[PDB]
């Protein structure tokens, strides 16, 4: 049997060990954490996730998807809260078909940990990766407490989130290209607990975002009716507009609770523990990482956070991470040698990781606006009326990316497409008056083939 070893038991790194080892491998999955499973007197994590067609595909691939989806909050559209207004909901789509799904990370963690261990991987906890010889084909972990423990490897799959180990090591033997791009926002976790959620009739089935232009707040729901909500806020004011809202000015709880007040009037009162959560929740970064290569040979290979940082703004990170784990897999199960399987993969995904990071950028704008302009508006409308003229054709490029298994930089071409030809037609009309609606949708026909 083939040997492969793998860093990371986060969501990327626990499906892959799934897949091979029921193919045969002889896996090894290495964790700097404590196994999750076993419970201790401690809190335990509220951190959700939105879980799209293309995670939930990875885990029916894997025979997984029942089990999570019994512990998923459906979603069936979008809330958007703008004080006073009473919030609207915006469907994704015109039945319960097209969703997303609102899980619990340690709950999924949890769920594909025994997943894998079921298929036959061997799980070792509390060992970190500090350093790869790869000439010697060995590597060198650690606990918590520093004591090291080196172990022979054969193959090594980095899947060890975005500050990956692997990553590291590899940059010691190959040039891997990086480029990191900063980003200027931060992220705070908060709590709504089920009881204000019930109180002031927070929407279960939904996302809810409380959009305010440079900043925004967005909450998903859990299974017990408690909302996690995520605040982003800038680092730092520009020196440009020092008196912009941001971190730094937030100096505690008591502050944090005033901007909160003041720019989220209507969710302040539906977050108790602002106070302490922001003080004991520590503030988040933000970044997109793009590498050149992902790979050493047939030695190692990075997937998921490991190869591929993104900004949080399209909720496809976990997404993403567990559409590589499938494809590594298929690769590695039936490719020549671990070279030619890992040049693949990286031929493969490499695109696909461009675009939903090109994309996740863009997808702050769309979400953090308080109001829509009255064009676009008028763009959004003419795209409906050929979304129902050719829903084959004209597909708008969020549901592309949430709601089918396209590759991402199909999704974003086509979606470029789209946008250009709502523009045109859109020019000089005050509204769908003087849009003559055929002659769009024959150049609909023309330039976006049907899939
Ligand atoms: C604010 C925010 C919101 C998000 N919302 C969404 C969303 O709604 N939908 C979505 O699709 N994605 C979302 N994401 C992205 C998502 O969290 C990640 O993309 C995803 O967890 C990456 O999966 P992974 O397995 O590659 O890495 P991880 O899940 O981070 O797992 C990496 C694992 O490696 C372990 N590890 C780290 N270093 C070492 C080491 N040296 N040795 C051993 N083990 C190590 C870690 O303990 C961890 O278990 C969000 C991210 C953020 C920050």
């Amino acid at each position: 049997a083939r040997q492969v070893t793998i860093i990371g038991a986060g969501l990327a790194g626990t499906l892959v060990a799934r897949l091979l080892a029921r193919n045969g491998w002889q896996v090894n999955l290495f964790e700097r954490r404590p196994d999750p499973r076993i419970e201790t007197g401690a809190r335990g994590r509220s951190i959700n996730l939105a879980l799209a067609e293309r995670g939930a595909h990875a885990l029916r691939l894997a025979g997984l998807e029942r089990e999570v989806l019994a512990e998923a909050v459906m979603m069936r559209g979008r809330m958007v809260h703008v004080p006073g207004t009473p919030p609207n909901l915006q469907p994704y789509g015109r039945d319960d078909s097209e969703v997303i799904w609102s899980i619990n990370r340690d709950r999924l963690n949890r769920i594909l940990l025994d997943g894998a261990e079921a298929a036959g991987a061997s799980i070792h906890f509390n060992l970190g990766l500090d350093s790869v010889d790869f000439a010697r084909q060995r590597l060198t972990l650690s606990n918590v407490s520093g004591e090291r423990l080196e172990k022979r490897f054969h193959l090594l799959i980095g899947a060890d989130g975005c500050n990956s180990a692997v990553r590291q090591a590899m940059a010691s033997v190959v040039d891997l290209g990086e480029h990191l791009e900063t980003q200027p926002h931060g992220y705070k976790e908060l709590q709504i607990t089920p009881e204000a959620s019930a109180q002031f009739n927070l929407e279960p089935n939904a996302l809810h975002i409380w959009p305010h232009g440079d900043y925004m707040c967005i909450a998903l729901p859990n299974l017990d009716r408690s909302f996690t909500v995520t605040l982003f806020l800038h680092h730092q004011s520009p020196a440009a507009q020092p008196a912009s809202p941001s971190f730094a000015q937030l100096v505690d709880g008591h502050a944090a609770r005033r901007f909160f007040q003041r720019q989220f009037p209507d969710l302040s009162p539906m977050l108790d523990s602002l106070e302490q959560d922001f003080e004991h929740h520590p503030t988040g970064k933000l970044a997109t990482l793009r590498l050149t290569t992902w790979h050493v040979g047939g030695q190692a290979v990075l997937l998921g956070d490991a190869a591929h940082p993104m900004v949080p703004f399209h909720g496809q990170g976990m997404n993403c991470a567990l559409e590589d784990a499938v494809a590594l897999a298929e690769h590695l199960q039936s490719a020549a040698d671990n070279a030619s399987a890992l040049a693949a993969f990286t031929a493969q995904r490499q695109p696909d990781a461009l675009a939903i990071q090109a994309m996740a950028l863009e997808n702050y704008v769309e979400m953090s606006s308080k109001v829509a302009s009255p064009t676009y508006l008028l763009e959004r409308e003419l795209g409906q009326i050929m979304a129902q003229r050719q829903p084959t054709r004209f597909i708008p490029r969020y549901s592309m990316v949430t709601f089918s298994r396209l590759p991402y930089a199909q999704a974003m071409a086509r979606g470029q497409i789209q946008e250009q030809l709502l523009k045109f037609a859109v020019a000089n009309h005050s509204d769908l008056t003087s849009i003559n609606l055929d002659a769009v949708e024959h150049e609909v026909t023309r330039c976006l083939p049907p899939l």
